[PDB]
């Protein structure tokens, strides 16, 4: 009775290793992924996972080929391409499936909200991890939870059927009233550390080096706690600030250029406007003022188009 | 009866230029300066100007060995170097000279008023020209005009005087009441083209082809008519948004990198404390909000510490 037809909508490294414990829990999952030469590896060869290599047979496709339905869809699609992903899988979507988003990002559930009931809508967090070595191949260590938080409690039934799927399969779910507070708290992170390298081209270490490192912090911050208080999400400012510092030593990121900053350096588009611009877009809507983000938005923009020349 | 003794503060192009069609008039005239050779060439072989070599024979001297006294200082010094050369001048200053001063920057009447009486300041623009071909040397063409505001006209005596002395030298000069105005005009150009031309590393027509130059433009100089509004002083933003798009063209300074970006890539100490900071300190007395140009300070100032490294 715990059986879920599950597709995950994202088989990336993450997306990957959830998929095979799931069927190898019992379930019907398929793997839904942009990635030609991984969708054809998985198909061709099966899913290798790397503890000693162990080699999965799995089913993969392109989401415009998809014309199952399903239960659950677990999506990991970052928050610039999710829309993409939602559209292409419009059919897929009409038997009102569970969607538990597990991607970063605050503007996820806006996102989702535009493809399905926001009563289907969970999200969460995972400590999971994952690497992805090559196409149909991943290198994975470890274990993990995920903590799960419905978006409309009182609508949304049978969480716990969710998390008994998902414990069969050994994954280690919880339901929390934090999730979305966890969320929102990486997002501060990330507007921080990855925005201010990119535009300063430097890394995470030359970034706590600076002078004025804290003032920047508290400048993107402060209107953060801002808007998270007007959208009554838990947030503290100082407790992010701490996280952010944490990074800062070598032994830790200090030698490290944030993803935004390798997007640049490689003229791919960012995801500025699901980060900072983002916060400007709620702050906007809230009455709350987001000067700087707004600001940090366009500087990145203009970045972009002077890199792509 | 028009003579003067005048002391001519920063006697680069246009302070020697002013220098020696003074002293060629009938004034008594000091150049004072720091850079050494200038200031050595000009007392050891005379000052050249070119048009054709003249050669004039003229006193200059560093600031800290003047001990004369006059009754007019010419301040030409840059904004960020004002404060330091009236420091050094204090003794000089004690009969409380006329201080005329024609240097660009907001924050000039603030710096001389902790060093002058603010009734004996004048505020000047200029459309003199003059190049600095080397030490002792400039090179000249054409003509020009002064226009001249008193900073207290309700006490400031002899105005007429002031400019009767400029005029018997040529220097074409006239009241109005218009000045600061235009000053804060070429301040609010050169926050916008030197600020963001150095946070991109980019040319004037580099940025005049960004997709948002025109929301990067406004978002700084809707600031400055705020603060310019509380100031009681005259400013269009759409006046000044003409003005820096007319630099575009690569037949203006579409292939030009502002003074801030060369400043930036010598690795020298930046105005932008004169600039954008100064529109944010003004608006902060002023209880106008000033975020934007508050954050673009602050990442200028990170910049300068990540190239000095």
């Amino acid at each position: 009775s715990e059986f879920m037809k599950i597709a995950i909508a994202g088989a990336g490294a993450m997306g990957s290793r959830f998929g095979v414990k799931l069927q190898e829990a019992g379930n019907q999952v398929t793997l839904i992924d942009n990635w030609s030469a991984h969708v054809d590896q998985i198909n061709q060869a099966g899913l290798t996972v790397t503890t000693v290599d162990h080699v999965y047979t799995m089913t993969a496709q392109h989401p415009e080929a998809v014309t199952d339905q399903f239960d659950l869809i677990i999506l990991f699609t970052k928050t610039m391409q999710m829309d993409a992903m939602l559209q292409q899988l419009a059919p897929v979507l009409t038997n009102h499936p569970i969607v538990l988003t597990l991607a970063n990002g605050i503007g996820n559930i806006e996102t989702i909200e535009r493809h399905v009931p926001k009563n289907q809508i969970v999200v969460g967090t995972t400590v999971w991890s994952s690497g992805l070595t090559g196409p149909g191949h991943i290198t994975v260590t470890g274990t993990g939870s995920i903590s799960l938080q419905a978006v409309v409690p009182d609508q949304f039934p049978n969480l716990a059927d969710l998390i008994t799927t998902l414990n069969a399969a050994g994954l280690n779910a919880s339901a929390a009233d934090n999730v979305l507070a966890a969320i929102w708290k990486k997002a501060g992170l990330n507007s921080v550390l990855n925005t201010y390298c990119t535009l300063f081209d430097c890394n995470i270490g030359e970034f706590g080096a600076l002078k004025n490192w804290q003032t920047l912090t508290a400048t993107v911050l402060d209107e953060f706690q801002a808007v998270a208080d007007a959208a009554q999400i838990q947030f503290s400012a100082a407790a992010v600030t701490d996280l952010i510092a944490a990074q800062f030593p070598a032994a830790v990121n200090g030698n490290h250029y944030p993803s935004m900053h390798q997007d640049m350096a490689n003229q791919r588009p960012t995801e500025i406007d699901f980060l900072n611009g983002y916060v400007a877009k709620l702050g906007q809507q809230l009455h709350v003022p987001t000067p700087a983000n707004a600001l940090l938005t366009q500087l990145i923009h203009s970045q972009e188009q002077l890199k792509q020349i």
